[PDB]
């Protein structure tokens, strides 16, 4: 289907005033190491004053912190979710299915991704590299999409509705009971991977 509306609103969400756009890729590569990331440490990687890191993170209200106040989660997270994202034998997590498709290209790693079907609980897994997906199991895997909401925080408006499914027909039966979500749509995991590629392409080009 025509996914331009999802690309557009996802980009608008990160390019929004005080958006995450320019800190997102450096933060994700830092979290991919598997350790908490201090705000001060992130500021030096970015060469931003502390107040700028703070304003971005303050707007990103779903950012996850540990007991020491360090960053442990923003899309990619050290805190368990339904989306397992394993790099180099380190088990990390992601906030939603589409995140697992986007991150490999941004952090330059291949991930073994696993979850369960949101409609049936069936195990699903695949290998996501910067350029391709492989070992899609089961092969007909599907993803749900919704329209990101203006100014809303991404995780409650978008992430918590963006799931893996065992198949497009299973997913479409599930969707038929959730028509109250804005712009709900079902795509194959391949089409979702293509959407994330377009997101990443716009993201990287709009980066200093
Ligand atoms: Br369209
Ligand atoms: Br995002």
């Amino acid at each position: 289907m025509k996914l331009a509306p999802y690309i557009l609103e996802l980009l608008t969400s990160v390019n929004r005033t005080n958006g995450t756009a320019d800190l997102l890729v450096p933060l994700l590569r830092e979290l991919a190491k598997g350790r908490p990331v201090s705000r001060t440490t992130l500021a030096g990687i970015l060469d931003w004053p502390a107040e700028r890191v703070a304003a971005v993170l303050e707007q990103a209200t779903s950012t996850e912190y540990d007991k020491d106040g360090n960053i442990i989660g923003y899309g990619l997270t050290l805190r368990e979710t339904s989306y397992v994202f394993e790099i180099d034998d380190r088990r990390l997590y992601a906030w939603c299915a589409l995140d697992t498709l986007i991150f490999p290209a941004l952090i330059g790693r291949t991930a073994r991704v696993s979850s369960h079907c949101a409609a049936t609980g069936a195990p699903v897994s695949l290998t996501v590299s910067p350029s391709e997906i492989q070992a899609v199991e089961p092969a007909g895997m599907a993803v749900s999409l919704v329209l990101p909401q203006e100014a809303a925080d991404v995780r409650q408006s978008f992430c918590c509705h963006v799931h893996f499914f065992a198949s497009v027909p299973t997913a479409e039966d599930w969707a038929s009971k959730h028509q109250g979500l804005e712009g709900l749509a079902i795509v194959s995991v391949h089409e979702a991977f293509g959407l994330g590629q377009e997101f990443n392409r716009h993201l990287l080009q709009t980066m200093s």
